[PDB]
């Protein structure tokens, strides 16, 4: 049985650059795949998309689109103290946070800074 160590390292191997706003979407896909018992099916999701010729960045948002517990859904918050936190190949993607931002939109999570400060990720 695939672990979310393991999904995250599949995903990566297929993605160019390191710390850019997809590897920080698979952390995301990893962690609520976790949390909902659903890495098994994003994985295969995942697999299908490459194989049928689509590249891994829109295999990645593909599964935004396809697997429900990512429908509509509002991106995770994580808790950070400083921008320096978030990889330098992800700095240009932060945004300040929209009413409604919404996973399967573009905005993988919610960076909430230890002073209050609040910065959405967008793809
Ligand atoms: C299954 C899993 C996947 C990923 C992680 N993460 C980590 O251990 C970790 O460091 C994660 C980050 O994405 C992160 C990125 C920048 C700064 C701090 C955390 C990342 C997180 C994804 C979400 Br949504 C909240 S934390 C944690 C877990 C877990 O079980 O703790």
């Amino acid at each position: 049985d695939i672990s979310a160590k393991d999904l995250r390292n599949i995903m990566y191997d297929h993605l160019p650059g390191f710390g850019t706003a997809f590897h920080q979407l698979v952390q995301v896909i990893c962690k609520l795949g976790k949390d909902s018992n659903s890495l098994d099916i994003i994985h295969a999701e995942f697999q299908a998309s490459l194989a049928e010729g689509d590249s891994p960045q829109c295999a990645l948002i593909q599964i935004t689109k396809r697997v429900p517990i990512f429908q509509d859904a509002a991106p995770p918050v994580i808790h950070i103290r400083s921008r320096g936190d978030i990889p330098r190949a992800c700095q240009k993607s932060l945004r300040p946070v929209p009413p409604s931002p919404k996973i399967d939109r573009g905005w993988v999570c919610v960076f909430q800074l230890q002073d209050g400060k609040t910065l959405g990720l967008k793809i």
